[PDB]
């Protein structure tokens, strides 16, 4: 007896452990379907050409790799608001916001709740959507917060359930926290209409509760980052102060670099001076201050009217490629014969699909085609190469005829 | 009223606060000796020569930015692990250990929290030194863990009050929780000698307290990496299964990319397989996975022979520059004719000097003089060019006639 022998063994993480039990297979025709992670269509990693652009400025500058500040770069950080905000926003440029930098969406996301849990006397509720990212679960009730939900999906018709959200919604307790997807929601595919949306935000601002967006993949809806903060923006003009998280995991394909941040609505500038030091007094004892490489490249970027230009141009890209999986996935699937609707399959946005299939049928894929994915029946057809989609759907279609 | 009304304004940073209000002084001598942060000579920062190198191959090598694991980059977590435990070392050749990559010593140390907190069932307590590095404080407070404290310094006599750490130490609680900054101890530059340290050991593990290791300056308080570790190592020889953060901040200049790690010291392998386990279950809903650049360095330097040759070696000239200024310092001192006997300034290690001065000479100092530090007296010795030793001893002076 020492001093861990009572520890267990946990289990292995339901989206990033599938990484895990991939890179052990042996098989020539594996497939990483779990993880969100963009591919090319030759099924690499891809580091965004203004990325690379934007580090040789960085390396050419001889930049000091001095403490950043408890807040961040920032350049980056407004920058961020700016990005998920607007130019023109009245928020923004009125500046009752503060927005701290953080390590990718989950730092911001934990931070946020972290802030919650300290600051927000009126309840100790989260909804999140039934159902949501994995990961929300455990970054909230670590956080110390409780845990609810509100309906969302509807599998039987692969699309929202309004009616059943709408009731939800509108019987949750004044004053509650409620987790919105800003757009592509994870893991659905399957988003609110703009008109939608905008009853949401009636009821959410009738029965006076607060909105925490989760924004993971600005520009990833629509191949637009514009259209994509729709939704988030319209909010906050119907004069709902929201906070938010913001990752640049995907967007700008800084995954392990860690770029993200953490907003808070204020009522005013001041207000505002003063959440920020406190959040500041949060993160410090956290982690100090903020990894300083995926931020520059960022600022660098969203800051520069050429790099700017160039990274929509080249997010645009990924989207439409995902799209043209989309598309050639479920042709493959009536080649092979597929008797089954696969619609779902071209109409859900974002990098995955939510197809349906059970988990032996998950089994199945890995291990007979080793073809990885979450057990939920989510894929990540971003992972997908020209190369490789008549095999999946083969495989769907085999572990499915 | 609003959700942010009842938010009051927080103080500024104890220590990285002070970086703020240097930023706005405008006089063209300003000092800032609050953060313990490198410069050269010149007064500049440094970036480590064997980081550029590295730097330019990570560049070469054409990497991807993918996800790392839930633990970080494994050949720097391993690097970490050697490099803090030698290896010839049991622990560290037997595999009883488990490293994992953190976000710089502060994130490292709150893991390290955390995880007491969920899984060190006999004891809530936490010893701290008398005194300690700041956020010790917090990181402890905020992840649910009680502060208790132990005679380390005494003032009078500007050393080691060794006497009375024996007693307080001796009286401790068992299984109870033990913070030992493993060299250089911050803020007072005082360690224990070799000796003493044999002492404390034997302590510790008669009333079998949980030994927590501190160790942020590794190279720094003897500009030997080996001899700096040699009490942590000693704790483990005499079985003594302890837990560390690590810090590359400083010995290798990477304040901002955040690199450092936390190690559990298990029974065996499999024991420490467990408890990953559960360590990448508490850090999962908190950041998902850490930063990469300051990982691919440290690794790179860590692993590349001829890159270790030169890192060492520039850790010997900044340790030897530390000296020279304190040596350099005191002397001018005596030149304006100070009366008062400056000895600890040179007797003292690592990259401060605490000085002594109280609250009022503090406030001159950064009000006539713009000389910027702590207000504990403590002064960044590792912050002095060559060019302005003289300023400061002049203005130590002064406030001090
Ligand atoms: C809804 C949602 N929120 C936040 C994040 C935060 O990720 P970050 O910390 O790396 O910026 C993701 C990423 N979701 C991925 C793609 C990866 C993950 O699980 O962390 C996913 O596989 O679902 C996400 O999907
Ligand atoms: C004892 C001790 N531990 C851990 C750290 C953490 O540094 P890191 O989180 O960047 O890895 C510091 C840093 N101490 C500094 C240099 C900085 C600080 O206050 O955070 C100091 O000025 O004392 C430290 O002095």
């Amino acid at each position: 007896s020492s001093w861990w022998s009572h520890v267990e063994m946990g289990p292995p993480d339901p989206i990033l452990g599938v990484t895990e039990a991939f890179k052990r297979d042996t098989n020539s025709k594996k497939m990483n379907l779990g993880v969100g992670a963009y591919r090319d269509d030759n099924g690499k990693p891809y580091v965004l050409n203004c990325v690379r652009k934007a580090e040789a400025m960085i390396a050419a500058k001889k930049m000091d790799k001095e403490y950043l500040p408890i807040a961040g770069l920032a350049d980056f950080t407004r920058a961020s608001a700016e990005l998920a905000l607007g130019e023109n926003s009245e928020a923004f440029k009125s500046g009752r916001y503060v927005t701290v930098q953080g390590i990718s969406g989950t730092g911001s996301l934990r931070v946020g709740a972290n802030f919650l849990q300290r600051f927000f006397k009126f309840s100790r509720d989260v909804y999140l959507p039934k159902p949501s990212w994995g990961n929300h679960t455990p970054i909230f009730r670590d956080a110390g917060l409780q845990l609810q939900a509100y309906r969302y999906y509807d599998p039987k018709t692969c699309s929202l359930d309004f009616t059943g959200a709408m009731e939800d919604i509108s019987k949750i307790p004044e004053k509650s926290i409620i987790l919105l997807h800003a757009c592509a929601h994870n893991p659905t595919g399957v988003d609110p209409r703009q008109e939608q949306w905008k009853e949401l935000a009636s009821v959410v601002k009738k029965r006076n509760l607060l909105a925490y967006f989760d924004m993971a993949y600005q520009g990833f809806a629509s191949g637009d980052i514009n259209r994509d903060a729709w939704a988030l923006r319209h909010f906050i003009e119907q004069g709902i102060d929201v906070v938010l998280s913001q990752s640049y995991a995907k967007n700008m394909g800084l995954y392990g670099e860690r770029a993200g941040a953490f907003t808070v609505i204020c009522r005013d500038a001041e207000e505002a001076k003063r959440v920020e030091s406190q959040l500041k007094i949060l993160i410090r004892p956290m982690y100090s201050n903020p990894p300083m490489n995926g931020a520059r490249i960022a600022s660098l970027i969203l800051n520069t009217p050429e790099l700017r230009k160039e990274w929509l141009v080249e997010v645009k890209g990924m989207a439409d490629r995902i799209i043209s999986m989309r598309t050639q996935l479920v042709s493959n699937l009536k080649k092979e014969g597929s008797s089954h609707n696969w619609q779902h399959i071209t109409d859900q946005i974002g990098m995955f699909c939510f197809t349906g299939l059970k988990p032996e049928q998950v089994e199945r894929l890995t291990k007979e085609f080793s073809i990885y994915m979450t057990k939920d029946g989510r894929i990540s057809v971003a992972g997908v190469a020209s190369s490789n989609v008549g095999y999946l759907a083969h495989a769907i279609h085999q572990v499915t005829k």
